[PDB]
C-alpha cells in the first residue's frame, strides 16, 4: 500500500530570465507545445505518485492552481502551498510537512525535464523502496553549479558537495529525490548554509552517512534538462519538438498517463478531449482510444 | 505636431495554442529572451508613436498592465482597455475611440513581429501622412488565411479580399495599419461579416475605394512573423536568437528605443539597469552608454 | 563474429541541391559526418567488421574518411552499388564479405539513440538463428515497412509502404540476420517499384517463425533524415544533448576505447594531431573524464 | 564589367570532422550548398563573371556543382589555392582573371541577407575608383578586421584582430575594388601570422583616402559559419524565412531570371529534370508567382 506523497517545487526568485519571467513564473512558460510544469508533473505520475503538492511563490500559486486545478480531472489529487521566500530546496519538506504526514515522499523541481527509455522502471524501483533515500546522478558539462557526487571506481557514491569549486566528477545530483519518512524531520533539523539556504545536499548527505542513500546513475541515453538560460529553454523545446514530430506521440501528456494508469476511463478522457477537438492536442487525446501504442 | 495614437490588439479567444495559452495570454509568452508583446510595442516606438493603448481580454489586461505599467519608465504613455469578446480587428477602433479622439492612429497586432533594414524609414513615412491610410503587403506561403491584395503588373493595389478561397496573389496584408481620423467612424459604420467579425479588410477597402489607401510592399528582406503554431513560435525565437547572438545587439528592446529617441536620458536608463545588473538584459542596457552603435 | 554492412548509397534527388555533388551520408549532423552515427551503432552492438557500400563516385570519399578501421581496432572494407536497386542488394554486393557468418545491415542515414540501446543490440547480436528487426512508432508509417501487431504485440505481417497501414510501427533501418539472408536475398525478385525488398527478406523470416520483431520504445530516438527540415531537426537534437552533457554522441574513438579495441596510448596518438580542435580535446579528456559504462 | 572572386578554399580543421573530406563551402546551409549564398550575393550585385578559388582536391567538386555558369547566363571559371595564405592572395591567383577591370572578392562561407542589399551592392559596383568595404556590428569583433570610427562614423583605421578592438564593427567578407588591387596584393608582404592580409589592402585604400567604409546596419544578417553551432544557426535562420514566405533565399536560377540573364524557356528547361523535387517545383512556380522586384 505505497502511497507516496509528491512535491513539485515551482517557486524561485525568478530573475535570471528577466524579462520573460517578469510577470509569469518560469514553470508556467511553454516548452514547445505545453507548459513547463507538465513535464515534472508527468514524471511524478509515471513514477506512480497520485498525490502532488505544488509549491510556488505567493504571487504565482493562484496561477498554477488555475492551470492544474485539484487534479480530479486526471483522477489525481493536486494541492498547493506557498513559499514566501526561496530559502532552499529542503524547505519544501517544512512547507509540505503536513501534506507528507507519515508517508514516503518525493521532491521534483518544477523546471526539470526527465526523458528516456525505461525511466518508468527506474522511478518505480525508487518509489517501491520502503526505507532510505534514492537520488540520481547525471553527467553534465557544468557540474559546479550543482550538488556533485564523488564516486569510487565502481560508481559507488562516496560524498556529495554542493557547488564545489573543483568538482570531483561531472555527475550532478538531478532535481528528483525520493525519501522515506525521515526527511521532514531531517529538513527541520538542518541549518541554513553560508549562502543562506536549506540545502537538499545536506538532506542527502544525512542519508549517505547512514549508508541508506541509493545514488543511481542516469545514463547519457536520458535527457535531464533544466532550463537555466534563454538558450537552453529553446534547446529543450526543439528537443521535445523533434521527438514528438518524429513519433506522432506527445511527451509528458498528463491525460495520457492518467488514462494509461486507469486513473481515468475512456469516457472521461473523451470528455476532456471533446471541448479540445479543434486543436492538435485534443486530437491526440481523441486518438489515444484508437491508436495501438505499447506502454 | 503629429502625435499619432497607437493601439496594440492583444486579446484573442486563445485556443489554437492550447495548452500553453490556457492561463497565460499568447502575447505575454516569450519569444527567445523577452515577452512577445515587446516586439510590436517596439515597432510602434520605432515609428514614433509615444501614446499606446493595449487592448486584451478582461482576464489578461491586468497582466499586461503589471508588465508594462503606464509606460512612464520609458518616457511614454501606455493605457489599457478590454475586449469582452474577440469580435474583430476593427472593434479596436470602437474600444479605442475615446483614446484616439481626433488624432491619426495606428493598429498593430500583439503577436506580430516586424524586422528589417530601413523599417524605421518606412514606418516614419507612413506615420507622417496626414490623410488616408497606409497598410503593408508581404509575400507569404499561406496567403489564404489573411486579407489578400490583388495587384496590377506594377504592384498597384486593386482590391483586398479577406481569406479568399483562391488568393489572387501571395501578398497578405500585414498586421500593422496606419489611419487618419476617419477610421473610428468607419469602424462604427461597418457590419459584422458572415464569420461574425468587424473586418479590418472592410476598413481598408473603404480607404481603397476612396483612392486614399497606400499599399506598401514589405519586401522579402524583412521578417514579418506571426506565431500561429507551436512550430512557428519556436522559429521566431530561434530567428531572433541567431541575430542577437551574432550582433551582440537586442531586437525590440524598448529601453534602448526610448533612450535613442530621447524619451529617457542616460541617468534614467542607468536607473532602469542598476537593479537588473545581475542579468544579461541589464548588462546590455548598461552597455548602451559606452558602446558606439549607428542608429 | 557478426559482419556489419552500412548501406550508404544513392538516395535520389529529393534533397537537391544539397546532395548534388556530395553524398548525403557524408553530410554533417551537427558536429560530425552522418555516417558516424550508424557506424557507432554497429560498434555499440559489438560489430567490429564493417563493409561500407556506397556509389562508385563517393567510395573514395568514404574511404578517405574511415580508412581501414585499424585506427579504431576495427576492420572496415568498401564496396560499390552502381544503382540503388533495394536494401536487400546489400547482401548480394556483400555476399563474399558476409561469407557463412551472421550479419547486420544498417542504413547510412539512420540515427539510433537511447538508454540501454547496447543491451538490445547485444541481445540481437547474440541470437544463434533467425533474424531480429525493430519496430518504432512514427507519424508516417506508410513510407516504411509497417508491422501488423496482435493485441500482445506479436508480429503478424510486414507490408512495404501500405496504402492503409495496419499500425503506426515502422521497421527501423537496422536488421540482424543469421547465415540464411544472403541466399534469400539472391532468391527474391524485384518488386512492383523495381527494388529488392528488405521487407521480402523479413517476411521470409516471419513466415518461417524465426523473426524477432522487437519494439523500440518511445524513449529512443530513431531518426532518418529524409527532408531538409528533418536533417536540421536531427542536428539540433544531437546538439542539445551534447551541450547539456559535455559528452559526444557517436564518437567512434570513444566507443573503441571503452570496448578496449584500442588502448590509452593509441587513443592519445589519435588525439595529438587533433589537439587544436574541440574533437581532439574531447578525445584527450576521455583519459581523465570518469564516465559510467 | 566587374570581375567577382569567390574565395572558397581551406578553412583548417576547427570543424573537424565535418570538413575532413568535404570542403566546408560545399556543405548545406538548410536546403542548398553554402556557396550558393555568396554566389547569389555577387549576382545580386550584378556580377556576371565569377572566379571560384578552392583547394586542388575540391575544385572538381565545385565545378561539378556550378559548371561554367552558362546555364544561368553567367561566366564561371575556377582556380586553385594550394595553401590558405591570406585573403589578398585571391588577387594574385586571380590576377589574369581580373585583368584591368574592377573586381570584388567575397568569402565562400559568408551569408549576406537583408532589405535593399541590392541597392547597396549596386552602388558599390557602380563606383569608378577606390574601394568599398562594409562594417557590421558583431559581438566578437576581435576575430576580424575592426573599424575605428570617429563620432560621425568616418573610418579612421582598420586593425586585423586587435587585442583591444576600437569598436564593435567588423569588416564583412565582401570587398569591391578598382584596378589597383592586384598590384597592391602583389606588393604586400606576409603578416606576423604569415598571411597576405586583406586588411593591408584595405588600409592602403584608406590611407589613400579612396576607401568607402559603409555601415551594414543591424537590419541585415551577415553570417559566417565558424562553429558547428553557428552553421546550425545560419540554417535555421534561412529555414524560418523561406517557410514563412514561400520564397527561397539565394536561388541563382531565380536571380538570373529576374535580371533577364536567362528567359522563361531556359528557366523551364532548367526546371524540367528537377520536377520531382521541391527545388525544381519552385523554379516552375517562378513563371506564375508574382513577386515584387
Ligand atoms: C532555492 C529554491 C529554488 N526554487 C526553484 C527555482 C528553480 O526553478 C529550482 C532550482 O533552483 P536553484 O537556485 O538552481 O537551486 P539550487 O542552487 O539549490 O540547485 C540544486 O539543484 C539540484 C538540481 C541539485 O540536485 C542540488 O544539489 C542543488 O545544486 O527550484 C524554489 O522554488 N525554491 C527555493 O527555495
Ligand atoms: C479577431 C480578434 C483577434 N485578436 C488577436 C488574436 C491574434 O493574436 C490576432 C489576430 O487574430 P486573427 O484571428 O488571426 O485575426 P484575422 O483572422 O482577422 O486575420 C487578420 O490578419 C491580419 C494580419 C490581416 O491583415 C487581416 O486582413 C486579417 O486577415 O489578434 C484580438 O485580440 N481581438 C479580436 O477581435
Ligand atoms: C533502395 C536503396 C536505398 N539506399 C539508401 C538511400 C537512403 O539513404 C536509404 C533508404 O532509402 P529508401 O528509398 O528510403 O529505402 P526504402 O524505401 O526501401 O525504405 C526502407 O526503409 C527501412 C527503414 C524500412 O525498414 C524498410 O521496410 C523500407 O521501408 O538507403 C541505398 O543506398 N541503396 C538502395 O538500393
Ligand atoms: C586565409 C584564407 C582563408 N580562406 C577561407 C577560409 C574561410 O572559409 C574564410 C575566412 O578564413 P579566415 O581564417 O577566417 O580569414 P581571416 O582570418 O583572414 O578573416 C578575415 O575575415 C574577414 C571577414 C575580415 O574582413 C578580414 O579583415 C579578416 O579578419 O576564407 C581561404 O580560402 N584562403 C585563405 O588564404
Amino acid at each position: 500500500h505505497m502511497a507516496r506523497k509528491g512535491i513539485i517545487l515551482a517557486g524561485g526568485s525568478g530573475t535570471r530570465l528577466y524579462p520573460i519571467t517578469h510577470v509569469v513564473s518560469k514553470q508556467l512558460l511553454p516548452v514547445y507545445d505545453k507548459p513547463m510544469i507538465y513535464y515534472p508533473l508527468s514524471t511524478l505520475m509515471v513514477a506512480g505518485i497520485r498525490d502532488v503538492l505544488i509549491i510556488s511563490t505567493p504571487q504565482d500559486t493562484p496561477r498554477f492552481e488555475a492551470m492544474l486545478g485539484d487534479g480530479s480531472q486526471w483522477g489525481m489529487n493536486i494541492q498547493y502551498a506557498v513559499q514566501p521566500s526561496p530559502d532552499g530546496l529542503a524547505q519544501a519538506f517544512i512547507i509540505g510537512r503536513e501534506f507528507v504526514g507519515n508517508d514516503p515522499s518525493a521532491l521534483i523541481l518544477g523546471d526539470n525535464i526527465f526523458y528516456g527509455h525505461d525511466l518508468a522502471k527506474q522511478l518505480e524501483r525508487a518509489n517501491a523502496r520502503t526505507d532510505g533515500a534514492t537520488v540520481f546522478a547525471y553527467h553534465v558539462h557544468d557540474p559546479e553549479r550543482y550538488g556533485v557526487v564523488e564516486f569510487d571506481k565502481d560508481f559507488r557514491a562516496l560524498s556529495i558537495e554542493e557547488k564545489p569549486a573543483k568538482p570531483r566528477s561531472n555527475y550532478a545530483v538531478t532535481g528528483l529525490y525520493f525519501y522515506d519518512n525521515q526527511v521532514c524531520d531531517i529538513a527541520a533539523d538542518i541549518k541554513p548554509s553560508a549562502r543562506g539556504e536549506l540545502e537538499i545536499t545536506d538532506v542527502n548527505s544525512r542519508y549517505l552517512s547512514q549508508k541508506t542513500l541509493d545514488v543511481e546513475i542516469m545514463g547519457r541515453g536520458y535527457a535531464w534538462l533544466d532550463t537555466g538560460t534563454h538558450d537552453s529553454l529553446i534547446e529543450a523545446a526543439t528537443f521535445i519538438a523533434t521527438l514528438q514530430k518524429r513519433q506522432g506521440l506527445v511527451v509528458a501528456c498528463p491525460e495520457e498517463i492518467a488514462y494509461r494508469r486507469k486513473w481515468i476511463n475512456a469516457e472521461q478522457l473523451l470528455a476532456l478531449a471533446r471541448p479540445l477537438s479543434k486543436n492538435a492536442y485534443g486530437q491526440y487525446l481523441q486518438n489515444l482510444l484508437t491508436d495501438q501504442v505499447a506502454w
